[PDB]
């Protein structure tokens, strides 16, 4: 009364708990862990479905498994017990329009091809005062520019085509910021099996008793008398030497509005900086959404483990292209109910990579939002998504799938993820609207409120923005610094 | 004489298009071939064929200058001059098969994984790279992908023109600014640019010997049958290769020029740091297309062997790795890069890659025809069985249903006096920016280069060359205005 820490650390996801780990590693004692949930690893959740079948509903991937350094510390612990970790699914993607059918390796459309040029053209765009625009402007500029080389039905489904990138994203390409939009993949990704190997192996690498579950931090105070009091929900009060806070970037969010009863947010005295304040004018947050298909068995082509949907598209479109004086007149005529066909859906067929009868799929804003709403209503999912699963089955040399919630495929289960709903998520991770410059939050992040008040996190780091890694290395970085620190005596 | 220009290459001719357009007179385009094109030479075949035995293609189509000008033509008349013929590769291995896009192997996909390893890289060739890779990246690749990826991520050598241990690493990926275009031909862009300025211009078979910068400020150049020339201005376009030969004091070396004063350190120094590829063609003209139009392109890979896997997985390291390595040719000792005709052109021929060291073998051999079909014949029979054909029969002198090979046609770029080689290439430890700031600040005021080594955007390519002529030529009609 009130309880004396080294270190407090606000958050269990794999950024805390890397801090965790590393603290302990650096031989800090007294430290603790404050999570609002009952369980460890934040947006790396593995749930279990249909027969006992897991699932990483947040993070799948290793991604960038050429420099990630937290994939090759999985690595070097696979080289060393033989035991599997992980899988390399990437493969060649099956692109699907509900029309002409499968699209991808067409020796007439060539889409891959003008991707890569489409690609190309973008990276050619984005080398200093040149503004943003979105993703979808940018398609529009390219197809403009090069209507003279393209056929037309390269410059209908080409468009729809490159569109996977709203799953990388969560974002819908209107909504997407083209100048973050082209990223350098550093190798090819590995499928986590699963991620909560990680995040337990993590989670024990650290005294059991520093953690504690159930404990939402509703209030954080700078004493003048250089130290940090820490308050939770239940009225427990902790009074910590350092704090490293690692909530989402969404929550953090919460902090520089006047209202207080909300679930997740804390309350900062004093309030957080200008430069904090004002870094989240400047960057936001995506809503990649998750759908898991269970299935019975397997009735399906295991030809390949990436399937992409594309929205429909028109002739007409093609025609406004080729009549467009330019990009003014472009934008102009465009603008002269949402279905499973209005968007990309991204489609991993797990049957192939993992051995089970499931198709994991990805879905971006704004259908994230309105499909996890609906996430109790499984008869409502069910119509919604069908046409586009008959339109795979069928591609797959099978039949309609049948509600099973012979060799017809039967759907046995259908789970989703709820990360826009979850006020300690709220919403999928960092992610740039036209405009935006993460630059900004990373800056901010890094820096600290003050020399006692950090943060860690996905959305506070340049190598790894957005993903596992770069909240897993934010965690190292706050800590080997405080670690520092405090070793100065 | 108000410009001499020495060379009839693309590099030359715009050189001199570009200064009768700006309303510069009384010029002079020196050319030691009885033809003009330089590397853009476009040959006839079998029933009157013609087939590009230089370059073929525009590349870097998003940007080419060349390419956007060709283009532009053909929305003002609706005339094909080009056709994009990019197109998915099949990949061939003698004993495997078709190759590409396999989804067991997944080659293309741990090539591009490969090609970002290079990059995050940056001294060395390479095949050194590669094996350094997979030395890295065992652990995550399947056996079949370490012995198959190195010999399909070798197509690179058909870009340089140069065999992967004599390659530099760091030179070997590049990206390429969207799709190709194959030229239909080069010649009716070579024919244009020619007749764009007065045909009274030009001297053929007029090798010169060497060129003079007179005390006086003044530029005398001498040709092969002792003509003597006056001029103000001098834009050189000789292939790098020959220009090299200036480097050395023997005089009767066919193509060599004679500088006096000699030739600026900076340029002598710059030919240590940049060299030479190999690139050469070899056309195969058949009767009729009886196989699969699936691809316009098609590589064949070199030979590999499953004990080459169990090395990799065996080796400690990169030291012990050299070691267990080296530890006569054919037509699957190396890469072949083959192009299929009928689908983009609708013409029955192949117009078949090749590199270095290959390439000087086959040029040597270019006239016995026989020797020629039996070193190919191999690959050639591998290729129409996997496109749904059958063993091709020689019908190359007078005689079913099986492809008939009417005639072969071979490049004949190393032997040529005038080219020596194909392009400019790097050799492990190289660096062409030496070779191209020099070429660009020239030898002095009066004394200019131009030609694909002596510009970085579009350097080795036609429109490099093109670009480097309008630049020369640009700058010197620019000066002489202002008088
Ligand atoms: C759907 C989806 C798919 C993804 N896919 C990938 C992928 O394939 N590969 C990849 O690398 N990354 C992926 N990511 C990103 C990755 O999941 C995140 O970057 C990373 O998990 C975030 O870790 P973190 O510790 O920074 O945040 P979190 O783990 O979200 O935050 C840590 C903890 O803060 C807690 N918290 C919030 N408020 C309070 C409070 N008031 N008091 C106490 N605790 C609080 C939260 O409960 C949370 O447990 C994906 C994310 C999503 C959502
Ligand atoms: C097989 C092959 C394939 C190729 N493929 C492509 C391709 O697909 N796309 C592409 O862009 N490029 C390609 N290239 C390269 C391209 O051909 C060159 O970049 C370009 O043609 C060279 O232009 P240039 O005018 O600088 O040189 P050149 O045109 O070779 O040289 C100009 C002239 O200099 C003359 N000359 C030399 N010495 C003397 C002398 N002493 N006196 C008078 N004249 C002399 C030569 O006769 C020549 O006519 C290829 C080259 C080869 C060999």
């Amino acid at each position: 009364s009130p309880a004396k820490k080294k270190v407090i650390i606000i958050g269990a996801g794999i950024a805390g708990l890397k801090a965790a780990s590393t603290l302990h590693q650096n031989g800090i004692q007294d430290c603790l862990v404050l999570e609002a949930r009952d369980r460890v690893g934040g947006r790396l959740q593995t749930v279990t479905g249909y027969q006992g079948r897991k699932y990483d509903i947040g993070a799948s991937w290793h991604q960038d498994t050429l420099t990630n350094p937290l994939f090759l510390e999985e690595a070097q612990l696979s080289l060393n017990d033989g035991r599997t970790r992980f899988v390399f699914d990437d493969d060649n993607f099956i692109y699907i329009d509900e029309e002409r059918g499968r699209v991808d390796h067409d020796k007439e459309l060539l889409l891959e091809i003008v991707d890569n040029e489409m690609s190309k053209f973008a990276e050619l765009e984005f080398h200093l005062g040149v503004s943003d625009c979105s993703f979808f402007q940018l398609v529009m500029k390219y197809l403009l520019q090069r209507r003279q080389f393209l056929t037309n039905d390269q410059i209908r489904y080409l468009p729809q085509l490159c569109r996977y990138l709203e799953l990388w994203h969560g974002l819908d390409w209107k909504l997407l910021s083209a100048k973050d939009t082209y990223f350098g993949h550093q190798g090819r990704n590995a499928f986590a099996l699963n991620y909560d190997s990680v995040v337990q192996r993590i989670a024990q690498s650290f005294p059991q008793n520093w953690l504690k579950l159930s404990c939402e931090v509703k209030s954080i105070t700078r004493e003048p008398s250089k130290n940090v009091t820490v308050n939770c929900e239940d009225g427990t009060v902790y009074n910590a030497d350092y704090v490293i806070i690692t909530v989402p970037q969404s929550v953090l969010n919460l902090s520089v509005q006047p209202e207080k009863n909300l679930r997740g947010r804390i309350e900062f005295q004093p309030p957080l900086k200008p430069v904090i304040q004002d870094a989240f004018d400047k960057i936001h947050f995506g809503a990649l959404g998750k759908v898991i298909f269970e299935f019975e068995e397997c009735c399906w082509s295991n030809e390949s483990s990436k399937i992409v949907t594309l929205a429909n598209s028109t002739n007409e479109f093609v025609e406004i292209v080729r009549n467009a004086e330019n990009l003014d007149e472009l934008d102009s005529m465009l603008e002269r109910s949402v279905t499973c066909w209005s968007q990309p859906l991204f489609f991993v067929n797990l049957s192939k990579s993992t051995g089970v009868a499931s198709f994991m799929m990805l879905m971006q804003a704004p259908l994230t939002n309105h499909i996890e709403s609906i996430r109790e209503d499984k008869e409502r999912l069910f119509s919604f998504f069908q046409p586009v699963l008959n339109k795979i089955m069928k591609c797959l040399d099978s039949e309609d799938v049948i509600d099973g919630m012979a060799n017809k495929p039967v759907l046995r289960n259908i789970i989703v993820s709820n990360w826009t709903r979850d006020p300690y998520s709220r919403g999928a991770y960092s992610a740039c609207f036209p405009g935006d410059d993460p630059v900004d939050m990373v800056v901010a992040m890094s820096n600290g409120q003050d020399s006692r008040i950090r943060f860690a996190g996905e959305h506070t780091i340049m190598d790894g923005a957005g993903c596992a890694y770069g909240a897993w290395e934010s965690g190292r970085r706050e800590a080997t610094r405080i670690s520092d620190l405090l070793k100065l005596e």
